[PDB]
């Protein structure tokens, strides 16, 4: 299985074999874009060298990006990576008042680097004092679920006492932290009204909101831009992180907030951003902008919703359909009463999918939630066919384990 | 003020008008420079995915890093910048015995990350797990030219560390050093320091990181790596990279032994990037096609015989020092205490700019001009900027003796 070219919403092999790509959204507008290709060409061979001259491109890149977000967010930091953008989060947040706690979500992963281990539960094998881990607002196998009278409250309250217990012991909270749709913990999309709730709570302790968007931004939830503007024009995080995404899969990223945490940032350029980068992130928002990809996610999202649907009321393996535009779990179960992970037949699934040429990926803590975020030029075809091939191999599937 | 085009060992501002750049060394092999930009657009119309499908680039680019690395350092880890491959080798360091403490050197400058402010004293305005021995520093440090041996004092220095944490029940996993300080100000450490320190932190069950970030990749002349210039036989357990490998492209590395990627293990985020890969290999390809470590080594001799030249007529230059093209000029008020003389470098840089010369000053006390240029400067550049460096500091002290 060794691909060597990739194109689009597509993997080819060394044999020219063509792979329908449901797993690198980092290649977010499509692999090899000419477009991204031209941009950072065109930047490379004119110089690669940081703003000690504030170049053109990175004032224009920031003032593009700004634009997409609620009026309060318009400070940007450029990084390398998500990993650098978490990283720069947590000591904006901490440096803002002096604060040093971070409340993270079970089942969270920020990245790689050793200050983001510390906020990753997802991660532990070791739980530093400093770290509070709230229950991870999952209606479907979390504490309260689809039939509890307000989810959304009830998680919220879990981080309210989060906050009373470390305030009575005198302990200070910088910041509460979420993907604003958990990734590796499973595609899981918080209840309405759980993020403001939150955010009011942090406030109240000086805190602030991180919004980890490095996995779900730049228009992939269809209906916004924004991961975060699902719970509506008036939930605004105090800090945005975004990753690869924004580069196409070129190692760009950037952390935005308000002049207020940057200006006691400032009270003590790394984070000025690369000419090439800014070239690039500006060509993946104006083909964003002209190819409809939002539109796009919208519309194949919706399409796809519709197709998994149908396949859960023949297919007992599965037990949650979630998501939003481009990016959707299918929660894989043994049997609904207990909702047990599906564990060993979603391994199964993904080998056959991948023998039918179909590349996806199973997350959650139990690695059973089949995961579809492609590239955003992913089409109702790409929808049909691999949906096609999930029911075959579910129904091959489901009458072996059915069979004396 | 305004630089929007570079090449090679030049920048060039809206006007056209040229600039020798003297500071960006991460262009490392001349800015813009044809054979990296061809790489990388070849590998960017093929693949930008990462290796579930261990690429070509990534398998032949590992191979060819660490053919020139001693026999032990052999496992690569790809990252996307310095900071984070200094923050992946204090996580090697760490999890290869379950030590938590590092020594590092005073005035080192490792990193931007969270864990890299907390080992990097130049930024403090100290963790309980991070101890800072005072820098090998013989012309401004604890122990100076005079001293009888400054290699064996300084190595002591970490031994005392070593015993003071194991008396306190604590346990050393690294001992980190710059192989050449850069913000300290073009520290390079006493022949045999670093591998007395290897010898102490070795019996603390610890390891030698050695961060080659700024200083690696044929810059010192006489060798590839800097760690090198302390012989054949000093070998760290860790050495890392950053993005002069790609000149300029935010690719980074880690190399570590077998013994402490197995402890990393039992426990592809780090399998590197084909484009990446490409353009680390062009560098590679570069270096050795245009043997630019041998012109680090004859441009860099000619810049150190001028400099002495400079210094012998100019009472403000305290200190000469580096290797290849990685110098620094420690500027002095009086020889007695070698006082910085930190508003006369400003005042120098300023100068130099307006001759078109781009340079910059560090140490703690940002008083020693630092020359690391792109590595196809040529002996016509040293004079260049050392003719205009005689004429303003000849202007300089003239002021200052009237
Ligand atoms: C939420 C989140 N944050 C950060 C990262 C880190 O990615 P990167 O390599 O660009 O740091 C990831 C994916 N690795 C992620 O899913
Ligand atoms: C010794 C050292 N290490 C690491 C870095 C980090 O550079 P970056 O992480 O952006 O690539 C620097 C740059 N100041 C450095 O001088």
């Amino acid at each position: 299985i060794k691909i060597v070219r990739a194109q689009r919403q597509y993997m080819f092999d060394e044999n020219g074999e063509q792979y329908l790509d449901c797993i690198n959204n980092v290649a977010h507008v499509g692999h090899c874009h000419p477009g991204v290709v031209k941009a950072a060409l065109k930047q490379m061979e004119l110089l690669n060298t940081n703003s000690r001259f504030l170049h053109d491109n990175i004032v224009e890149y920031a003032k593009r990006l700004s634009a997409t977000l609620p009026e309060k967010l318009s400070v940007c930091y450029f990084t390398n990576s998500g990993s650098e953008a978490n990283d720069l989060a947590l000591r904006l947040a901490r440096q803002f008042r002096g604060h040093q706690d971070v409340i993270t979500l079970d089942h969270a992963y920020h990245g790689h680097l050793s200050s983001l281990i510390e906020i990753s539960p997802y991660k532990f094998q070791v739980k530093k004092e400093f770290v509070h881990v709230a229950p991870t607002p999952d209606t479907y196998r979390g504490k309260y679920r689809e039939d509890h009278a307000d989810s959304a409250s009830a998680y919220a309250d879990e981080v309210k006492k989060i906050i009373e217990d470390a305030h009575n012991s005198g302990r200070k909270i910088a910041a509460f932290i979420a993907e604003s749709m958990q990734s590796c913990g499973g595609q899981i999309i918080p209840p309405a009204g759980y993020f403001q709730k939150v955010a009011e709570y942090v406030h109240g302790a000086g805190g602030v909101f991180i919004a980890d968007e490095v996995q779900v931004g730049f228009g992939r939830v269809g209906k916004h831009f924004w991961s975060f503007q699902m719970y509506g024009e008036d939930f605004v995080p105090d800090i945005v992180t975004m990753g690869k995404p924004m580069g196409n899969g070129h190692p760009v990223a950037c952390v935005v907030t308000t002049k207020e945490i940057a200006e006691a940032f400032s009270s003590s350029n790394t984070y000025g951003g690369n000419p090439v980068s800014c070239a690039v992130g500006l060509a993946v928002l104006d083909i964003i902008e002209n190819e409809d990809l939002q539109g796009n996610a919208k519309r194949v999202g919706n399409y796809l919703t519709e197709l998994l649907k149908k396949q859960k009321a023949k297919h007992t393996l599965i037990g949650d359909i979630r998501g939003i535009g481009l990016f959707i779990g299918i929660d894989l179960v043994k049997d609904h009463l207990k909702r047990t992970p599906a564990t060993a037949e979603a391994q199964h699934i993904i080998y056959k999918m991948k023998e039918k040429r179909v590349l996806l990926s199973a997350d959650g803590p139990h690695r059973n939630v089949l995961k579809i975020k492609p590239p955003m030029c992913f089409t109702e075809e790409d929808a049909k066919f691999m949906v096609d091939q999930l029911d075959r191999i579910l129904t091959v599937l489901e009458e072996a384990m059915g069979t004396k």
